[PDB]
């Protein structure tokens, strides 16, 4: 039963600076495998490693980047190459084309038409099998390229091995950082040659110099293939060497076989039927791109106990670690979805998390390796609340709260995203100012409240004291703070207390983050009924929404000089304001569940599944952010969203298949039928849930997890009459 074929890895990847439709690369990789490897058509240090209009590949990579922004650390190549032994990254590169590539999650294959060459990969967690079939020549080499910025390299002959260790990265790494990498060929060398920038040395068996890199080459026979078998560690040579054995003595075909079985291991948790072939491809291909990050920054010892480099403080140390994810983008339903299927792997990401907070003093908001400088808020309190409140508990619970307290009340010295800037005005004023040099002070305010929430959830779960309980119960309504009843909309504050003058709604950045009042007004996950009271009840509220769609797509970005990708992603869209392909406003067409119009949520949710996602080079519409983008998709298409990651609820929306079936980790499976489902009829009639009638706009995790059978009778026309009892909104903390 196989869901891979199903899995576009190049989906995404045909994406330019001016207009993401993805920005994604073909991760050839385990689920959150510790190294990924893809082929690269970019140059050295390029961000946009692989894409899809390239003419070229210039080598094989093992790469660990989660975004073009951030970019990339732990990274090293291999090209095999005929001819004249040439160590350039243009020189060695090699013309291809797409139907001449074959690209899976755990195998990939590509003809290079320059060299007349076949490589395929097969990867592991941590390892990975290349085997390269040569044409006739007196002259096949393969590259191995250990980039640059200080790297080392060296050939042993006698054992047809390259070592070496590669350190560039783009920040937030300990100084002692390296990954440890090696290689052994099945095939003796017959020419053996190191590089010292630029420089070929035949015979000169090590380098420690700024870029290192190495060739080796034999005569092959036509059809000839070599493999080459290769790991990395971020410990040692010696735990590289241990890391190699995740190789076995397979081949290409039985590597590939098991990383197939892998995937369908973790895919098949979902399936769905009665669907169209764009809708299976678009769906699991999503999938994919949701078991990706964050990786695995852990290796297993000789125990096979789990222990880590940390990229915190550069030590060894028992454990779990993982890393690579920003959690202002993943908070939202990434993570909601490993709670829901995939809990056994989040209690290791939580425990990780535990880890860091130990190592580096802070929780982590976006790690790469270690502490990156991105975004904002403090929302690994949602992720570690959401886990803890969904039955994902770590050992150490006194650790996690004084953690969590820890980053209220502190900003890290060097990386401001990590803790909470503006803690001082923020927990004086009750909100953080518009006017004293904190940028994007609106979009923090409104954040920090959420986070707040879900500390005072969790605190009032450990039955911590009043004081304490009441002090974030008090916090998690500072959305008030920057809500102007004038414009109903939410505003730049200053110290002084005064909403900020000029206001311009559709202006982005400034007192938001990457998207104006418009989109960042709705994020009160927590509240949702007290922001439709601020604006003056329900009526006022929806009409406040469906102005969102109806308004063209005018902006003001004098704060930015230029248009950036994700305004341009959002004017062609034609949907008004609704910038779906960024990370604030994809929660909110769920909200209409909130003011009794299910129906326009459903209207919507469906609008965006059709529209905003194909199964193409060019499939997302917007940076698909390491899962967040794709676990919406996937989330949506099975009917319900996680609105408030902290509360046991998914919101409901309307599901894409006739059916669909999840089977959780628990032993039990939940089946959604919606029989009459079409492209016509996209509207909720009514609803069932073990036959039991179900006019709730929401599903609770305990009982999703007890599993049986969900119905759905799907219509062409809305019903104006399903959910709007009051019994039937989800939670708000103003109702609590
Ligand atoms: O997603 C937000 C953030 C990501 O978390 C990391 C890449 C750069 N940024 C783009 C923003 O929209
Ligand atoms: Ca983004």
């Amino acid at each position: 039963k196989d869901w891979t074929q199903y899995v576009n890895p190049l989906m995404g990847s045909q994406s330019t600076f001016e207009l993401s439709t993805g920005n994604t690369y073909p991760a050839i990789a385990r689920p959150w495998g510790m190294n990924f490897w893809t082929p690269q058509t970019g140059k050295m240090g390029d961000g946009w490693q692989y894409t899809y209009t390239a003419n070229k590949i210039r080598g094989f990579k093992q790469t660990h980047q989660p975004s073009p922004w951030i970019n990339d650390y732990g990274q090293f190549s291999i090209m095999p190459i005929v001819g004249q032994p040439v160590f350039d990254e243009e020189k060695r590169a090699s013309w291809f084309a797409h139907k001449g590539e074959v690209a899976t999650p755990y195998y990939y294959k590509v003809y290079l038409a320059e060299h007349d060459i076949v490589t395929e990969m097969t990867p592991t967690e941590r390892a990975v099998l290349f085997r390269f079939t040569f044409p006739e020549n007196d002259h096949s080499y393969v590259v191995v390229d250990a980039f640059d910025k200080g790297s080392y390299i060296k050939i042993i002959p006698e054992e047809n091995k390259i070592i070496g260790y590669t350190t560039r990265n783009s920040g937030g790494v300990p100084e002692n950082f390296k990954n440890y990498f090696i290689i052994e060929f099945d095939k003796p060398f017959t020419y053996k040659a190191t590089v010292e920038n630029g420089n070929l040395q035949e015979n000169v068996a090590e380098q420690t110099t700024d870029h290192a890199g190495a060739i080796i080459g034999f005569k092959t026979r036509k059809g000839e293939q070599v493999n080459a078998r290769i790991a990395s560690s971020f410990i040692s040579f010696e735990q590289a060497a241990a890391n190699m054995n995740e190789l076995g003595k397979d081949n290409i075909e039985q590597l590939a076989q098991k990383g197939k079985d892998a995937w369908n291991q973790v895919l098949g948790k979902i399936e769905v039927e009665g669907g169209n072939l764009d809708q299976y491809r678009t769906f699991y291909s999503c999938l994919y791109r949701s078991l990706l990050f964050p990786r695995k920054f852990y290796e297993l010892d000789a125990n096979g106990q789990p222990i880590h480099y940390s990229p915190y403080n550069g030590q060894v140390l028992p454990g779990y670690m993982f890393t690579d994810t920003g959690f202002w983008d993943t908070f939202r339903c990434l993570f909601p979805l490993l709670n829901l299927m995939y809990p056994s792997v989040n209690k290791e990401m939580q425990e990780g998390l535990i880890n860091t907070y130990l190592e580096s003093g802070f929780f982590p908001e976006w790690a790469s390796p270690g502490h990156r400088g991105c975004m904002v808020g403090n929302n690994s309190a949602s992720i570690l609340v959401d886990a803890y409140m969904k039955g994902v508990k770590v050992d150490d619970i006194k650790t996690l709260y004084e953690g969590l307290i820890h980053g209220t009340e502190n900003v890290h010295p060097e990386v401001s995203s990590t803790g909470r800037l503006g803690y001082e005005y923020y927990n004086k004023l009750g909100y953080v100012p518009y006017d004293v040099k904190i940028n994007e002070n609106a979009a923090r305010t409104l954040e920090y409240a959420y986070d707040d929430w879900c500390i005072y959830r969790l605190a009032k779960e450990l039955k911590r004291p009043k004081k304490e309980i009441s002090l974030f119960a008090k916090r998690a309504m500072n959305y008030k703070n920057l809500f102007d009843k004038e414009s109903k909309l939410m505003r730049g504050r200053n110290e002084d207390g005064t909403f900020q003058s000029p206001f311009s709604p559709l202006k982005w950045g400034d007192a938001f983050t990457e998207g104006n009042s418009w989109h960042y007004t709705w994020s009160v996950f927590h509240d949702p009924q007290g922001l439709i009271d601020l604006m003056g009840g329900k009526e006022m509220f929806v009409t406040m929404m469906d102005s969102v769609f109806a308004v063209p797509p005018i902006f003001d970005d004098s704060y930015y000089g230029q248009v950036i990708h994700e305004i341009r992603e959002m004017t062609v869209m034609n949907m008004g304001n609704y910038a779906h392909g960024n990370q604030p406003i994809q929660h909110m067409i769920y909200l209409y569940d909130y003011a009794g119009q299910p129906w326009k949520a459903q209207y919507w949710l469906r609008q965006v599944m059709d529209r905003m996602y194909t199964p193409g080079p060019d499939g997302y519409c917007g940076d698909e952010d390491n899962g967040q983008t794709s676990a919406w998709y996937v989330f949506s298409a099975l009917g319900f969203y996680p609105v408030c990651p902290g509360t046991d609820e998914y919101v409901m929306g309307t599901p894409l298949f006739k059916k669909a079936t999840l089977h959780f980790e628990n032993g039990n499976s939940l089946v959604i039928d919606a029989p009459n489902n079409s492209t016509e009829n996209f509207y909720i009639d009514s609803m069932s849930f073990n036959g039991a009638d179900h006019t709730k706009n929401y599903l609770r995790h305990e009982d999703l997890f007890k599993g049986g059978t969900i119905k759905v009778d799907m219509s062409n026309r809305p019903n104006l009459n399903r959910g709007t009892k009051e019994e039937d909104m989800p939670y708000s903390f103003s109702k609590e």
